[PDB]
């Protein structure tokens, strides 16, 4: 009866094309759901070595494994068997747009990952076509219900070789497989997560990730 449990593995499938590099990647991870854990390691199987910086395909490699406190509705974990998707536009500061649609389901005790990815306009001489980053600052997804499913909206900052920064925006719609009778939704709340890479090999032809996310309410105190 419980279909996410404990430690839960996953595959994941991913095509697309940024600045008219085409690219495949797979990967395989583990997880552990309810700790809001999961590692993969991803395999560039097409397109490689990619011409451009792996960090911004990292948030399109897993919402299954937030570790919702305060007893928050789960969107995600309550969305099985059936799944969920979820499509989102990544705005950069420089203008680069990366656009994603994913589909997650679960076959065979397995989570399924298939996404989608069209990047455009990254400036030709900026820092992800000429790979001069160096990972994700932590951030806070914004999520609050619309129209039966969940938006999310975040900041993001990119850090680069010499030590700035590039910001850009991610505008999430998160949508359940599930029929709307089912579901017990969330209010609105926050989630706080870390995306690492662990290591690479060959011009991130291999790429371990991880992350950890948590979900909260905001706990400041309110004179409301």
């Amino acid at each position: 009866s419980e279909l996410i449990t404990e430690n839960m593995h996953m595959k994941l499938y991913m095509e697309g094309t940024v600045n008219n590099h085409h690219f495949k990647c797979t990967s395989e991870g583990e997880g552990k759901p309810y700790e809001g854990t999961q590692t993969m390691r991803i395999k560039v199987v097409e397109g490689g070595p990619l011409p451009f910086a792996f960090d911004i395909l990292a948030t399109s490699f897993s919402k299954t494994f937030i570790n919702h406190t305060q007893g928050i509705p789960d969107f995600f974990k309550q969305s099985f068997p059936e799944g969920f998707t979820w499509e989102r536009v990544t705005t950069y500061e420089d203008g680069g747009v990366l656009t994603a649609t994913q589909d997650t389901s679960l076959q065979d005790g397995c989570l399924i990952y298939n996404v989608k990815i069209r990047g455009v306009n990254f400036p030709s001489n900026g820092p992800v076509m000429q790979k001069k980053t160096l990972g994700w600052e932590a951030s806070t997804e914004m999520l609050y219900p619309a129209d039966g499913g969940l938006e999310g909206r975040s900041d993001m900052a990119l850090k680069l070789v010499g030590g700035g920064h590039l910001i850009c925006n991610l505008k999430t719609t998160y949508r359940s497989k599930k029929p709307a009778k089912n579901l017990k939704m969330p209010g609105v709340y926050y989630v706080d997560r870390r995306l690492e890479r662990i290591k690479e090999a060959d011009k991130e032809t291999y790429v371990e990730q991880h992350e950890v996310a948590v979900a909260r309410y905001c706990d400041l105190p309110s004179k409301l």
